[PDB]
C-alpha cells in the first residue's frame, strides 16, 4: 500500500498473510474454512496466516493453517487477468473470535465513488521498494467504468473495477495482490493489477467480486 497509513492490530479481522516460506499475497476470510484471493497469487505449499498484524513477528494472535486445496477460477486467463479469483481450502476451521472473523460476501455490486478500505502487506513507495512488518490500509473510491477504460484502453472487462486516485500517490501494490476491498462492510474487490503502483491516471484494477457470488457459493457447498 502506498500512501496509506497503519491500520492498527486486528482491526481488519478478515486480513489474511499468505506463506510460502515468506509472506507473498494477502486474501480475505469469508468463513471458518474458506479464504478468497486473486488466482495470479497462485503457488503450492500455501500457508494460510490469520490473525497477523507484525507478519515478522509471533505476537500470540495469529492462527496459522496449511492449505489442503486451491481452485483458480475456471475461466482465470493469465494474459489479461480477466477472472482473476481463487479459492483456498483450510485444512482446520479457524477458531472465530476479536481478532480473526469473517467478512460477508456482497448481495448487490458497489457503487461508483463508495470509499472503500484496501488492506495488506505489499511495497510502499513507487519503484523505491520498501516492504512493510505491519498491516497497511487506505482508503479509496470506487471509480466509474468510463474513467476505468480510458485510463486502460482496451484492457478492462465488466469482471474487473478501478478504485484510488488519478492525481496519483495512493494505491495498493505489489505484494497486496488476492487482499480485500470491502465496501461497507462486503468484500467487494480484490487486489488484482495495475500499471506500477500510484502513479498519475493509472489507478488500481480490482477483480469484481459480486460477478462471482454464484461460483463461490457452488464451490464451497460442494468442496
Ligand atoms: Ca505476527
Amino acid at each position: 500500500i502506498v500512501g496509506g497509513y497503519t491500520c492498527g492490530a486486528n482491526t481488519v479481522p478478515y486480513q489474511v498473510s499468505l506463506n510460502s516460506g515468506y509472506h507473498f499475497c494477502g486474501g480475505s476470510l469469508i468463513n471458518s474454512q474458506w479464504v478468497v484471493s486473486a488466482a495470479h497469487c497462485y503457488k503450492s505449499g500455501i500457508q494460510v496466516r490469520l490473525g497477523e498484524d507484525n507478519i515478522n513477528v509471533v505476537e500470540g494472535n495469529e492462527q496459522f493453517i496449511s492449505a489442503s486445496k486451491s481452485i483458480v477460477h475456471p475461466s482465470y486467463n493469465s494474459n489479461t487477468l480477466n477472472n482473476d479469483i481463487m479459492l483456498i481450502k483450510l485444512k482446520s476451521a479457524a477458531s472465530l473470535n476479536s481478532r480473526v472473523a469473517s467478512i460477508s460476501l456482497p448481495t448487490s455490486c458497489a457503487s461508483a465513488g463508495t470509499q472503500c478500505l484496501i488492506s495488506g502487506w505489499g511495497n510502499t513507495k513507487s519503484s523505491g521498494t520498501s516492504y512493510p512488518d505491519v498491516l497497511k490500509c487506505l482508503k479509496a473510491p470506487i471509480l466509474s467504468d468510463s474513467s476505468c477504460k480510458s485510463a486502460y484502453p482496451g484492457q478492462i472487462t465488466s469482471n474487473m473495477f478501478c478504485a484510488g486516485y488519478l492525481e496519483g500517490g495512493k494505491d495498493s501494490c505489489q505484494g497486496d495482490s488476492g487482499g480485500p476491498v470491502v465496501c461497507s462492510g462486503k468484500l467487494q474487490g480484490i487486489v488484482s493489477w495495475g500499471s506500477g503502483c500510484a502513479q498519475k491516471n493509472k489507478p488500481g484494477v480490482y477483480t469484481k467480486v459480486c460477478n462471482y457470488v454464484s461460483w463461490i457459493k457452488q464451490t464451497i457447498a460442494s468442496n
